[PDB]
């Protein structure tokens, strides 16, 4: 019964592929859902149209900054922001789907694949996905990213939803 989403990615506007995402919905309900809610813009907002930011070659690429576009915006399904549901998934390696916050409880819609291991993060940042499909186009997206994160042609979800 875990919901499963999909990005359709695009480089300066010309189709990669399309990732598909797990969310563990069975031990981070809350926060699988607003992921979710936010890949199918049921709530008359989301992730379609937005970019990821910020990639980092053998660390993470991230994005959900659909206020912003630049890691100040984003907001949750549930107002401003939400808690740390749990840790009880870790930064296992690649694939690794995670919440992107400031600090304790400062959870908005910001989240970053893991491209490599990064059990640093454990217990600080609250994982609920995985990828499932499509790892391949999230290392081509690597390749768009920095040292310091910036990255060099313009990375956007072109479309998203949920496929079941």
């Amino acid at each position: 019964v875990n919901p499963t989403v999909f990005f359709d990615i695009a480089v300066d506007g010309e189709p990669l592929g399309r990732v598909s995402f797990e969310l563990f919905a069975d031990k981070v309900p809350k926060t699988a859902e607003n992921f979710r809610a936010l890949s199918t813009g049921e709530k008359g907002f989301g992730y379609k149209g937005s970019c990821f930011h910020k990639i980092i070659p053998g660390f993470m690429c991230q994005g959900g900054d659909f206020t912003r576009h630049n890691g100040t915006g984003g907001k949750s399904i549930y107002g401003e922001k939400f808690e740390d549901e749990n840790f009880i998934l870790k930064h296992t390696g690649p694939g690794i789907l995670s919440m992107a916050n400031a600090g304790p409880n400062t959870n908005g819609s910001q989240f970053f694949i893991c491209t490599a291991k990064t059990e640093w993060l454990d217990g600080k940042h609250v994982v609920f996905g995985k990828v499932k499909e499509g790892m391949n186009i999230v290392e081509a997206m690597e390749r768009f990213g920095s040292r310091n994160g910036k990255t060099s042609k313009k990375i956007t979800i072109a479309d998203c939803g949920q496929l079941e």
